[PDB]
């Protein structure tokens, strides 16, 4: 869904409020490939100290889904950016998959991804996905085996996400091993998460074979540290990390 060498963004929606989301969008769009906003929830189990805190920020403030694809909306008044949605599956299952998706669509996003999507509906999802017109971005962490890759591709239909809870400053052996396992099976794309922090980060995961770096933490943390006035600070990062 991006260009090869795309850094891409991953803000929480409403942190601290759905105002200054739309602002660091804004801010950061002219360094974005393509950008994930995340939804809220209340258990992001699936998270990182960094992101679980940022949830937790955003529905303490009071953050409500639909206010997701109000940044969306506003967001596409100005850029044509693509964006995917990130979430856990609870919300939509409650609001109602095709329902969610076609309000997604709508508003202007072009991807989706589930967190936690139970296998056992991924074939119904993909499905309804396709019909609703949104691509698909699933997720694969270091204990993902091949097997899994591969299934994992060919439902795919966005770009495969590949991610490691690991940390870091140091991107994880077993963080480059998925990546690694990944190119050599992988025909669609691969966003890399592994907690990049460094010009070094994403200039090596680039030239080990990600189409796209993923900045999340690194972003989120300045959110969490400067409210609404973190847009400086985040335009610095993100220049720091590309190396201008």
């Amino acid at each position: 869904m991006f260009k090869d060498g795309s850094l891409i963004p991953y803000l929480t929606a409403g942190d601290p409020d759905k105002q200054s989301t739309l602002n660091f969008l804004l801010a950061l769009d002219e360094y974005a490939g393509a950008i994930e906003l995340g939804i809220p929830f209340s258990d992001p189990i699936a998270d990182g100290k960094t992101i679980q805190e940022s949830h937790y920020r955003a529905l303490k403030n009071g953050f409500k889904l639909r206010e997701a694809f109000w940044i969306v909306k506003e967001f596409r008044r100005h850029s044509s950016t693509p964006i995917v949605l990130m979430t856990y599956y609870n919300p939509i299952y409650r609001a109602g998959v095709r329902n969610f998706l076609a309000e997604a669509k709508a508003s202007g996003v072009n991807g989706i991804l589930v967190v936690d999507l139970p296998v056992f509906h991924a074939k119904e999802f993909t499905e309804i996905a396709r019909e609703e017109g949104i691509k698909t971005v699933f997720l694969a962490a270091p204990n993902t085996p091949d097997e899994r890759l591969k299934v994992i591709d060919d439902m795919t239909t966005g770009f495969v996400y590949l991610v490691s809870l690991y940390g870091t400053e140091e991107i994880p052996k077993t963080a480059y091993d998925l990546l690694r396992r990944a190119k050599r099976i992988c025909r669609n794309k691969v966003a890399v998460g592994f907690g990049v922090s460094k010009r070094e980060h994403v200039v090596s995961l680039l030239k080990e074979g990600a189409n796209g770096v993923v900045v999340g933490s690194a972003l989120v943390k300045i959110i969490g540290e400067k409210g609404r006035e973190a847009t400086e600070f985040l335009k610095k990062k993100v220049e720091e990390l590309l190396g201008i």
